[PDB]
């Protein structure tokens, strides 16, 4: 998966990924922070994976550990289609925008200020990033 480093997203910022679900997607994932093992967000929409079909599952990590878990039900993904991800953040927390137009949100517990890292893994292949 693509890994992108120092591009620091100030609060307000707004970063959209676009890019193809494979044909038998079975979940991917976008994660975001200062390195692999600090981050503020971990976007892992589940098609069918762990024992979660049609699920957004999300969490943070912490020098490498895990945070708790929050899962959102909202689930417009196909596979074997192309969709983008918009994503905003600010001291309260990060705003993840679907393509199906309504957005949740995910408190910043790590409290950061800047995201620096970028991380696409699983069954989704990035075409287009953009930074506005
Ligand atoms: O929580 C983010 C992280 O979860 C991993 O899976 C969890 C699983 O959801 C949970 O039910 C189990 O008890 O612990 C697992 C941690 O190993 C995923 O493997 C990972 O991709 C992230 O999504």
């Amino acid at each position: 998966g693509l890994v992108a480093s120092n591009l620091n997203l100030k609060p307000g910022e707004c970063l959209k990924v676009r890019g193809e679900l494979a044909p038998d997607a079975k979940s991917f994932v976008l994660n975001l922070g200062k390195d692999s093992n600090n981050l503020c967000l971990h976007f892992n929409p589940r098609f069918n994976a762990h024992g979660d079909a049609n699920t957004i599952v999300c969490n943070s990590k912490d020098d490498g550990t895990w945070g708790t878990e929050q899962r959102e039900t909202a689930f417009p993904f196909q596979p074997g289609s192309i969709t983008e991800v918009c994503i905003t953040f600010d001291q309260a927390d990060l705003t993840i925008k679907l393509p199906d137009g309504h957005e949740f949100k995910f408190p910043n517990r790590l409290n950061m200020e800047a995201i620096n890292y970028m991380a696409a893994d699983g069954d989704f292949k990035i075409k287009c990033v953009a930074f506005e």
